[PDB]
């Protein structure tokens, strides 16, 4: 049975909910973004209307084979009119393709659904200053302030900076980044513009990124591994022995590698700055774990949320247990009162 939180009251809508079944009463499913857990259960046998930005329509067609006939791409920062009521799609600065959603409801309310995002700033000049939300959908997953890690760019000059030193320093050094989803694609991305090599990855990675409307891509990736000194594996084969067979499949074109894990936050965040960071090594292997993350901080959600002054708050992340539900409640008060909404 599908949560009261993937409902939208008022409408015949839902968002990312696809693992239900047919939902009794939805007229329209809205998917946020291209992540498994909010895709789960679509397919080429799907028969709903599907609302969802241009890249995402691009992933369902190609990668899910759903029927095009049942495809609604929308544009973004543009009023549109879904089954009788005004949507807006905005930018989620999440992974490609990745959206919020504004709801105009037929009797004055206005809803955001941030489906998962990494509040920014510059969303505070979007649409969303033109007018009053009364309630906001609430990507919570790092609501607890704890949760703190360097901006994109603090982290992307670290791996940059990494591999050319490690790779000036030995020309036969191959670098490896893992990946097991869309979303992150500025780390190899800009090591490789750094070295100037392509990147090499599988068949199946190389559709899915064919997919998201990269500018100039056709230059910058390749399924042609031996012309290329960045390699994209699944994330699971980012460890000693997993990355020891893929050096051997090399053919002594390579005797090092520098491998990297973009993970969201771990606790060494805690203790350490991203200047500090040092990686796990044996022999000719090391692995650096880097807190590339693609959701807010704590501080960045609660600027956020005092900036838009919400009536009510839906958390969608978090919510299976007491002590998680309680402990955001908690903030949640604490920001209005310090702001004064
Ligand atoms: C999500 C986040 C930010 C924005 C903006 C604000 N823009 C300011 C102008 C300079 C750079 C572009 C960004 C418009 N739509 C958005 C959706
Ligand atoms: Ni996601």
């Amino acid at each position: 049975t599908c949560p009261f939180y993937k409902k939208i009251p008022g409408t015949g809508f839902t968002v990312d909910a696809f693992q239900y079944g047919v939902v009794e009463g939805c007229t329209a499913y809205f998917l946020t973004h291209f992540h498994s857990d909010h895709y789960a259960g679509l397919s080429k046998h799907f028969t709903f209307p599907v609302y969802c930005s241009e890249i995402t329509g691009n992933l369902l067609k190609n990668k899910l084979h759903v029927q095009e006939q049942y495809i609604h791409p929308l544009p973004l920062d543009t009023e549109c009119i879904v089954n009788g009521v005004k949507v807006v799609l905005l930018d989620a600065n999440h992974c490609p393709g990745a959206v919020m959603i504004l709801f105009y409801l037929p009797n004055g309310t206005v809803i955001l659904h941030t489906g998962d995002f990494r509040a920014d700033p510059s969303m505070e000049r979007s649409l969303l200053a033109d007018q009053k939300v009364h309630m906001l959908y609430l990507d919570t997953t790092y609501c607890s302030p704890e949760y703190t890690f360097p901006s994109q760019q603090e982290v992307i000059r670290f791996a940059i900076n990494t591999a050319f030193e490690a790779v000036t320093l030995n020309p036969h050094a191959l670098v490896v980044c893992g990946t097991y989803s869309i979303g992150k694609e500025k780390v190899f991305l800009a090591i490789a513009d750094v070295l100037g090599s392509k990147v090499g990855m599988s068949q199946e990675k190389y559709k899915t990124l064919q997919c998201l409307n990269i500018p100039e891509i056709n230059s910058l990736i390749t399924t042609d591994m031996c012309s290329s000194l960045v390699h994209l594996l699944p994330m699971m084969q980012i460890n000693f022995k997993g990355l020891q067979s893929h050096l051997k499949k090399c053919g002594g074109k390579y005797n090092q590698i520098l491998a990297f894990r973009p993970t969201g936050w771990t606790h060494s965040n805690k203790f350490t700055r991203i200047a500090d960071v040092i990686p796990q090594t044996k022999g000719n292997i090391s692995i650096y774990g880097i807190p590339y993350s693609e959701h807010s901080s704590y501080l960045e959600m609660k600027r956020f949320v005092q900036w838009l002054k919400p009536q009510k708050i839906i958390p969608t992340v978090n919510v299976g247990t007491w002590k998680s539900r309680s402990t955001m409640e908690k903030y949640f008060r604490e920001w209005k009162l310090e702001a004064g909404y």
